């Protein structure tokens, strides 16, 4: 059990970071490569334990996989169709294997994900999406088992609710169905756009991505090809917040402002000087007062739930109260009790956190529990007085490529410690 040991400072975090490819685009694209009959190259793939878990599932199902800068997949030989209980419990994104397997091979099993602390996370929309495409699905011994006789069939699918995951499941599966799929009330996240762009690079016909209505005209087989994953907008946001809450200046390279306009506008609302270029974003906080903002999480292009913990920290440190309402995962406030151990002030009322003022943080032992809660704990440790120990940081390594190297380059004192 790795830990982060952090020596806090009042010196601003400043300098440059180079942004990695989006975890949340890399993962679905890797599962979508289960559709592909010829070799695939996915470039700009972050080095994350979820990418490792994905590669290990891909290999288990029969694809030949290897990596470094790119990930290389030869899925021609896929010859197994189960995502085991052990693998799904380590990462629920493995649910994405169900769609391509059933659409390509007419059969697939994926363990049904268990409980998650951040809120109810059912997969009813994924199942119902596949049923509308012609799948027969049953639950048996904790397994979602899907079958179709022959090919899936294009259907008009109106999603009950906006879901990123379920959008990816029906979109990817629709690429191999006979005829046309119209997916209505689709999620508009950039990683949906990136996956659809990847499906097109491999021979699919997906249009409307980035809109509330995606059109997929199915083909018999997908080929292979090349695709460079979009930059991680949430890693981008995270470093920009690091700069803002510490009063520093940072340039995030290999990223793009169009992926996080909501976060950028709020960082300006919070008093930061945000500038952008062709593939960079900079924030300057030097000589500027941090003011609290109100935030309401919602689907893209609104402010992202994946930035909410990071902005709870910002508001906590900023002058003023700041109200954060979570409409996506109504219980994603596990970082708050940990931050309160460091002397942060906030009240939690239902799905609303009201962030107070504090004079400053004070290092303590705190525990990572989910990806973004962790990142906010690491950042707080960098700005607290004294030594913070963040335990169970394997959570962070699921979602960030060597965050401690990138923070070190911005002037942080952070050590990865083993046991
Ligand atoms: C691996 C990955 O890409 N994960 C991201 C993805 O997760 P994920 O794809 O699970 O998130 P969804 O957009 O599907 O979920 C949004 C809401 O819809 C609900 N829901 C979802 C599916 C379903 O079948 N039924 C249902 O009720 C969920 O409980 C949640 O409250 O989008 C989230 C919202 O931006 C991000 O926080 C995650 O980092
Ligand atoms: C729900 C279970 C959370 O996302 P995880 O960090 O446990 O995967």
């Amino acid at each position: 059990m790795d830990k982060f040991r952090i020596q806090g400072s009042d010196k601003p975090l400043s300098g440059e970071v180079t942004i990695s490819g989006a975890k949340n685009a890399a993962l679905p694209i890797l599962f979508a490569s289960l559709l592909a009959e010829e070799p695939v190259e996915v470039a700009n793939v972050p080095k994350l334990r979820d990418v490792d878990t994905t590669m290990e599932l891909l290999k288990r199902l029969g694809a030949e996989v290897s990596r470094n800068g790119s990930v290389h997949i030869d899925a021609s030989g896929v010859n197994d169709f189960c995502a085991p209980y052990d693998l799904v419990k380590t990462m629920r994104a493995s649910i994405w294997a169900l769609g391509p397997l059933v659409a390509r091979f007419g059969k697939g099993q994926v363990s049904l994900p268990g409980g998650c602390a951040i809120g109810a996370r059912p997969v009813d929309l994924h199942i119902h999406g596949l049923e509308q495409l012609g799948a027969t699905i049953k639950l048996e011994e904790g397994y979602v088992k899907a079958e179709v006789d022959g090919r899936l069939k294009g259907a008009h699918i109106v999603m009950d609710k906006v879901s990123v995951g379920a959008t990816i499941t029906v979109m990817c599966a629709a690429t191999l169905a006979e005829g046309t799929t119209v997916l209505e009330n689709a999620a508009r996240e950039p990683e949906i756009v990136d996956t659809a762009n990847f499906l097109n690079a491999i021979g699919a016909k997906v249009s409307g991505m980035g809109t509330d209505t995606i059109t997929i005209e199915g083909v018999e087989r997908l080929g292979g090809g090349y695709h460079e994953v979009v930059a991680d907008r949430i890693e981008t946001g995270t470093f920009l917040v690091a700069a803002a809450v510490s009063g520093g200046k940072i340039v995030c390279k290999n990223t793009k402002a169009h992926l996080l306009e909501a976060v950028l506008a709020k960082l300006e609302e919070a008093g930061a000087d945000v500038q952008t270029g062709d593939d960079w974003i900079s924030l300057d906080m030097t000589g500027r007062e941090l003011k609290a903002v109100n935030i309401r999480t919602a689907p893209h292009p609104a402010f992202p739930t994946d930035m909410q913990a990071q902005f709870t920290l910002l508001n906590m440190m900023a002058k003023g109260s700041g109200i954060i309402t979570e409409t996506i995962f109504e219980n994603r406030f596990m970082h708050i009790p940990e931050l309160q151990r460091m002397g942060a002030h906030a009240e939690i009322e239902g799905n609303t956190a009201i962030c107070g003022d504090t004079d400053g943080l004070s290092g303590a032992q705190v525990m990572a529990t989910d990806l973004r809660a962790s990142a906010s704990l690491v950042i707080a440790g960098c700005i607290a007085k004294g030594e913070t120990i963040v335990d169970r940081i394997y959570h962070i390594d699921r979602g960030y490529d060597k965050i401690e190297d990138k923070l070190t380059a911005l002037g942080a004192n952070i050590e990865r410690v083993h046991s």
